[PDB]
């Protein structure tokens, strides 16, 4: 099971995690800038020029969304996974005599 | 359908200049990640993680579309405006000469 399948220790799961919820952090905050340019451009600029970015803009958005939900998804399995090893090497140390 | 365009050359660019920097911070990431998924992979024997690297895997290709159509409208702002700052100075030169 996962204490023969899994290579990375938990430090190095704690570092992949980072990596993740940083990358979350990134998508969100680009996704949500651009919503507001796209506002912008559509409000100050007026008729049908942009409609097809505007659609494909929007048809993205949820995608990007979803990505950033992966992510921090991502890290909060690392982070526990992490958690639940290092336990259980101390588990270990304490429990068993050999 | 009224000519006028509220956003003038300056304001455009600026605007352009976020697309073009989000596009490659969209980029980095996925860059970044799409290389750590394949770590995780290697270090994970087995399929508990495979329907995370499946989610993964069905959005990225959206993720560089996407990233795609940010400099799609950072190239498009730029060519709108140098069309509008040509209107503009012939415009003032008309009116002043």
């Amino acid at each position: 099971g996962a204490m023969s399948q899994i290579k990375l220790t938990p430090e190095e799961l704690r570092s992949s995690a980072q990596k993740y919820t940083a990358g979350s952090q990134q998508v969100t905050e680009v996704l949500n800038l651009l919503t507001q340019e796209q506002a912008v451009i559509d409000e100050n600029w007026d008729g049908s020029t942009f409609d097809s970015f505007e659609a494909q803009f929007n048809e993205l958005s949820p995608k990007i969304t979803e990505f950033a939900q992966l992510l921090e998804d991502i890290n909060q399995q690392l982070l526990k996974v992490a958690d639940i090893i290092e336990q259980t090497d101390a588990d270990i140390a304490s429990q068993i005599s050999g």
